[PDB]
């Protein structure tokens, strides 16, 4: 419960969380909540002095800070507080980040009750012994009223290798009982990340991302069928500002083990390599926000509470902006803020 000197990794990350906790219009107790999960997440990582290299380059940030927020828009509601963590962060390899990460996620299961037999169920696939990068887990928070946060593990299906990407990810996907998700995703060039909910479903659900590294608007709408091609076309060539082609990322959720088809898709570009610097990220994610009727007057607020500085010194504090298509849902809008708790990018 202490709090910890700015020069600290975990007193800026704590300082930055609990200001955005305000944008986010969360209550003193579930704030309170929330900045000590964070810190204590984090380990040793908190007490490190921010003078100091970070210990792991991790690709988590560009400045390789373990934290990296994010605030989903709703139409005319204010928007929710994620933050994503990676506890094994302050670690010497792999093997230990993943050991640590793991520690971190069985804290939480019992604090919160809930079970880590699906996450055991793929530990020979995520956790070798000698496993191979990009990373080894990430914890994602979403900072729900109430203290009881919605937890989310990220896993990297290369861990075994480069060569075994595709074949961990179907494996995992079968073990889970997924055995038709992997049939419904588009082309890809890379499967970087395994996201699986952790809580209160007597059923896995799963989020599978893929890397394209050549999207164009045509193969972002056509992948968007779950209904809004139009939507997901023109939401591509506002944040990209079209070069005909860009680097992006697509989320592909699957709640059930019945249909083989996905619940929710998610365009998740980077808005950061596109745009000169953060002024015109800013900008392009604020006229996605207005046009969507979302609230925009609080991105500004969030940006204003994680840094003071001029969103023209620099680029990648807006990392990445989200287009989330969910069945049965109003379609929702994810703006990605960097902590640049070690450097700002030059423009």
């Amino acid at each position: 419960g202490s709090h910890l000197e700015p020069t600290q990794l975990g007193g800026l990350v704590t300082d930055q969380l609990a200001r955005l906790c305000d944008v986010a219009r969360l209550d003193r107790t579930d704030t309170e909540t929330y900045v000590q999960t964070l810190a204590t997440s984090l380990g040793t990582a908190a007490e490190r002095s921010l003078a100091l290299p970070p210990t792991t380059a991790t690709l988590l940030s560009d400045d390789h800070t373990p934290v990296e927020y994010s605030l989903a828009f709703l139409p005319g509601a204010t928007p929710a507080l994620r933050v994503l963590v990676e506890p094994g962060w302050d670690s010497g390899d792999l093997a230990e980040n993943g050991r640590a990460g793991l520690r971190a996620i069985r804290a939480m299961a019992d604090r919160w009750n809930f079970s880590t037999d699906q996450l055991d169920l793929l530990e020979d696939l995520f956790f070798p012994v000698a496993p191979a990068g990009p990373f080894a887990l990430w914890c994602a928070l979403e900072l729900r009223p109430g203290g009881v946060p919605g937890v989310k593990v990220y896993l990297n299906p290369a861990a075994r290798g480069r060569d075994r990407r595709a074949e961990t990810l179907r494996e995992a996907l079968d073990r889970l009982g997924h055995r038709q998700a992997f049939a419904a995703l588009p082309p890809a060039d890379d499967y970087p990340f395994l996201a699986l909910d952790l809580g209160e479903w007597a059923a896995p659900r799963v989020k599978v991302y893929c890397t394209h590294e050549s999207l164009s608007a045509q193969e972002a709408g056509e992948y968007s069928r779950l209904d809004g091609r139009d939507q997901t076309t023109d939401f591509f060539h506002a944040v990209a500002g079209t070069p005909s082609t860009r680097r992006a990322l697509t989320c592909h959720s699957f709640t059930d083990t019945v249909t083989g088809r996905p619940s929710g898709f998610t365009l998740h570009m980077p808005v950061r390599s596109y745009v000169e610097h953060d002024g015109r990220a800013r900008d392009r994610a604020a006229d996605v926000l207005r046009r969507y009727g979302m609230d925009n007057d609080a991105l500004d607020r969030a940006l204003a509470a994680v840094t003071p500085r001029p969103l023209d010194d620099g680029v990648g504090l807006v990392a990445y902006v989200a287009l989330v298509h969910q069945l049965g849902r109003d379609p929702r809008v994810t703006v990605y803020v960097s902590s640049e708790a070690y450097a700002v990018q030059p423009p």
